[PDB]
């Protein structure tokens, strides 16, 4: 995340660390939203490598002990159907990881909350996106877990000219764009949370910025849009 702030380590309880193993030790590459006990929301390029993946909840510093983590091996890895790697801006960038075992719920480890199925949030609506990523374009991971408010622009805005054109489909949802703050590299798969009658919801899962830079004038960062996939999500989960 650049250009934001460090997030309190019980704000965001259902953000993990999806994290490769690299020799002896495990690497952060993406996030995840926690949506049930057994099983995480990331995106679908975050596990497109063949690599041994594992999950951390309750996390916080990646690089120190916080005396709240909980980690677990990944078990089944379930791509949507539709995702082709070779084609980011086609949309169906989100996976389902089932968890080896289920993980313990407290004030650091909850159940994200999804939008109902369908909701189109209106242009402008209030959201954080959440994670351990760059924190600069080319800079290196956060070590805390980082917060940037990202108002989201809507669909027509940001499929017009000057922003994302054809590239954004209406199965995504587009956030920022300000060129101080947005999602980077690392961020990819965790939520953007939405404040929604009260409450905030998971309403996208991060999926790409521009290949110009990570905080573009014009250029938001980019979700899947959650709120697209809840019956695929529902079925997936039923069927596993
Ligand atoms: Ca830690």
């Amino acid at each position: 995340v650049v250009g934001g702030t460090e997030a309190q380590r019980n704000s965001w309880p259902s953000q993990i660390s999806l994290q490769y193993r690299s020799g002896s030790s495990w690497a952060h590459t993406c996030g995840g939203t926690l949506i049930r006990q057994n099983w995480v929301m990331t995106a679908a390029h975050c596990v497109d490598r063949e690599l041994t993946f594992r999950v951390v909840v309750g996390e916080h510093n990646l690089n120190q002990n916080n005396g709240t983590e909980q980690y677990v091996g990944v078990q089944k890895i379930v791509v949507h159907p539709y995702w082709n790697t070779d084609d980011v801006a086609a949309g169906y960038d989100i996976a389902l990881l089932r968890l080896a075992q289920s993980v313990t719920l407290n004030s650091y480890v909850q159940l994200g909350v999804l939008p109902r199925a369908g909701t189109i949030l209106a242009n402008n609506s209030p959201c954080y996106i959440t994670g351990w990523g760059l924190t600069r374009t080319n800079g290196q991971l956060a070590q805390t877990l980082q917060q940037a408010y990202l108002p989201t622009v809507d669909y027509a805005i940001c499929s017009s000219s000057s922003y994302w054109g054809s590239t954004v489909k209406n199965s995504m949802v587009c956030a920022g764009g300000d060129g101080v703050r947005s999602g980077c590299q690392g961020d990819s798969g965790g939520p953007l949370h939405c404040l929604v009658n009260g409450q905030y919801a998971v309403h996208g899962v991060t999926s790409f910025v521009s290949r110009l830079g990570c905080n573009v004038t014009r250029k938001p960062t980019v979700f899947t849009r959650v709120s697209a996939y809840i019956s695929w999500i529902n079925n997936v989960i039923a069927s596993n």
